């Protein structure tokens, strides 16, 4: 809800620590290249202004919107001109256009330095000033992930500070904290990906897509709840995500906290797993709620055919109350299959909807849609062979070889895409093998659909930033939930025109020899992509031959006395072997 003085309302509701953290995340995400200390100064200003309005809400400016107050502060910054180019034209503008402009310049691949944990340095900053150290975490993560779910980031900052509580007085510091940080990293990065999808769903596919996703998710977590209660939570959760995805972080966090309280107050009718969550403080409580994945299927439920195929009013309901009805389908399907991937459940609803659009026009609709559930069950099973084949490949060759097989597959599909993006995405796809292939047989498909949804959304976000392939555009935009089928269906892109081999220009040198081992692995994956960009029709056996040659040449020359000399002499020999091989 809104108050006359929104700044006072949210300061009152959130309290000063969380208010400050949230405002710092806002500024970090709007202005990702700006330094920490400049952000801190604006947050302090606004905080101090907040306190003025709490004490006297009649004070000048206290009835301004949050965007006005945020924006005026962003426009103090002189360097907006230098550091952002045509974004200081946001500052030239006034609200509500200004805020929109700022939002549009969030950068999904800002290319800041890779963060590296240095235990002694970190421990000393923690000692010096814990609050600054917390703030610095919020800043560094937020600016790398400009749609990170902001109240979840506050929870993670508290966990981060806890790692250093534990480890800094420990004798051996890095032994204690490096693995903690590694673990936290993978969890934060997963969280950012799941939120980036949520935000894509609303931004690119509309509020109705986000509602659809929410009804499916919530029905797997709280399947014993009634539809009217699930739908209440959907309405609230949808408002929360809309706010967070739009950069309305103070409202997001406040509404989130209210929704956590509602959930906990109604825990007996929603899920027994809430018992672990509901006596925690707000941020941890909310995180715990988010972490719940599923409950048991309620006993004694009727077949879905009753409401969705037998009922004489199926067409009526589809026609007159379409959103409610598709919502009910989602709730009822989801609650019966709480282990399914959400994207699959949505894929089913979409086909159900398509079935009704075709059949409800006919003289005997029921004749036409009576068997729709059998078609849906088949749709669930469609990719089981290929998933099995993928997991068999992973088992036979391991993660790095599985990534290599994916580089080939994906480069053929989308050869226009940049080499760093093809490598990033293919390595992430290969990690799906490790995360999913030793799940129970029956849990593999939902595992792989879930991660694929996240990884392909990353692809699509990177592609939006600089579009290069009509086929990737098409798959990214045709339908959010059928992205995985779309991309799987793509074949070699014959639209692509390869540039010739720069046959006189040989491009590899002895500085490869000193790389850390994982960087040596990436260098070989980069080489593979480039080989495919020059000879996009090469066979698997050809690419293997050439890559084998390449790695023997690198090993031979990195072990030589004169290393660069070997690269220079034998490099031309490599190009010759390669040519003969790619005929
Ligand atoms: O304010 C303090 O006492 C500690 C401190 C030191 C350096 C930088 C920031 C902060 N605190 C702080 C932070 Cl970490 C973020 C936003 C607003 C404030 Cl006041
Ligand atoms: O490592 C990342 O890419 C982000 C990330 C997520 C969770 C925890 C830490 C980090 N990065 C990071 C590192 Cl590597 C060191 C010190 C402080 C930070 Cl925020
Ligand atoms: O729209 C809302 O705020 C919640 C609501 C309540 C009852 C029925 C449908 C909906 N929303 C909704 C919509 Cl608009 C589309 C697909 C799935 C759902 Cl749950
Ligand atoms: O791509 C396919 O045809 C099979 C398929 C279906 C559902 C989910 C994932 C996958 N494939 C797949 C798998 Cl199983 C793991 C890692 C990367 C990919 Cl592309
Ligand atoms: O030498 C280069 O990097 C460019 C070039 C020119 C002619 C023939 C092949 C290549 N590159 C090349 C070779 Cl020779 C082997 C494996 C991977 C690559 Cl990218
Ligand atoms: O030398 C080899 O053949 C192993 C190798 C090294 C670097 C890059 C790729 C490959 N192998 C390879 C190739 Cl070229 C394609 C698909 C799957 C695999 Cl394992
Ligand atoms: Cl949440």
């Amino acid at each position: 809800d809104t108050h006359k003085s929104e700044i006072a309302h949210r300061f009152n509701d959130l309290g000063e620590e969380n208010f400050q953290g949230l405002v710092l995340i806002a500024f970090s995400q709007y202005l990702q290249q700006c330094p920490f200390d400049e952000h801190v100064k604006l947050v302090k200003e606004l905080t101090e202004f907040a306190k003025t309005c709490v004490a006297d809400e009649s004070h000048a400016g206290c009835d301004k919107s949050l965007h006005t107050l945020f924006g005026d502060e962003l426009c103090k910054v002189a360097t907006l001109r230098e550091t952002y180019g045509d974004m200081a034209d946001c500052c030239e503008k006034q609200e509500p256009e200004r805020n929109e402009c700022f939002l549009k310049h969030k950068d999904d691949s800002p290319d800041l330095p890779k963060l590296k944990p240095e235990p002694d340095t970190l421990c000393a900053e923690f000692k010096a000033d814990e609050k600054k150290f917390w703030g610095k975490y919020l800043y560094e993560v937020a600016r790398r992930h400009p749609y990170f779910y902001a109240p979840e980031l506050l929870y993670y900052a508290n966990k981060y500070n806890g790692v250093f509580q534990e480890c800094c007085q420990a004798e051996d510091k890095g032994a204690c904290l490096l693995p903690k940080i590694e673990t936290m990293r993978e969890k934060v990065l997963a969280s950012s990906a799941r939120q980036r999808l949520r935000c894509a769903s609303i931004q690119k596919f509309g509020e109705r897509a986000l509602k659809a996703w929410s009804v499916a998710r919530l029905s797997q977590k709280f399947p014993k709840a009634d539809f009217t209660d699930v739908t209440k939570i959907v309405t609230d959760l949808t408002k929360v995500h809309k706010e967070c995805c739009h950069g309305d972080l103070l409202e997001c966090a406040d509404d989130r906290a209210d929704l956590a309280k509602y959930i906990c107050d109604h825990q007996d009718t929603l899920s027994s797993k809430l018992k672990e969550c509901c006596d925690k403080p707000v941020l941890e409580k909310s995180h715990c709620i988010a972490e719940i994945d599923k409950d048991a299927v309620p006993e004694n439920l009727p077949p879905l055919t009753a409401d969705f195929a037998e009922d004489k009013e199926v067409c009526k309901n589809y026609q007159e109350a379409k959103d409610v009805f598709l919502g009910s389908f989602l709730y009822e399907y989801s609650r019966r299959h709480p282990e399914y991937a959400v994207s699959v459940l949505l894929r089913l609803a979409k086909e159900y909807e398509a079935t009704l659009e075709d059949c409800c026009a006919k003289e005997d609709p029921h004749a036409c849609y009576a068997t729709v559930f059998d078609k849906l069950k088949h749709l669930v099973d469609e990719p089981q062979n290929l998933i099995k084949k993928n997991c068999e490949l992973f088992e036979k060759h391991g993660e790095y070889g599985f990534q290599n097989a994916l580089i080939v597959r994906y480069t053929r599909k989308a050869p226009q895409v940049s080499t760093p993006t093809l490598v990033e995405i293919s390595r992430s796809l290969g990690k799906v093998g490790t995360k999913c292939c030793a799940k129970p047989e029956s849990e593999r498909m939902p595992c792989t659909e879930d991660y694929l949804s996240l990884i392909l959304n990353r692809l699509c976000v990177l592609h939006e930033k600089t579009p290069v392939s009509e086929k990737v555009t098409k798959c990214c935009t045709e339908s959010l939930v059928n992205r995985r089928p779309c991309f799987s269906d793509l074949t070699l892109d014959e639209t692509y025109v390869p540039k010739p081999f720069d046959g006189e220009s040989f491009t590899f040198h002895a500085d490869i020899c000193t790389l850390p081992d994982t960087e040596k692995q990436i260098k070989k994956q980069t080489a593979l992509v480039e080989l495919l960009k020059h000879k996009p029709k090469a066979t698997d056996e050809q690419l293997k031959t050439v890559m084998e040659n390449f790695v023997a040449f690198v090993d031979k020359c990195c072990a030589a006395d004169d290393k660069e000399g070997c690269f220079l002499l034998e490099g031309p020999k490599l190009v010759a072997s390669t040519q003969a091989a790619l005929a």
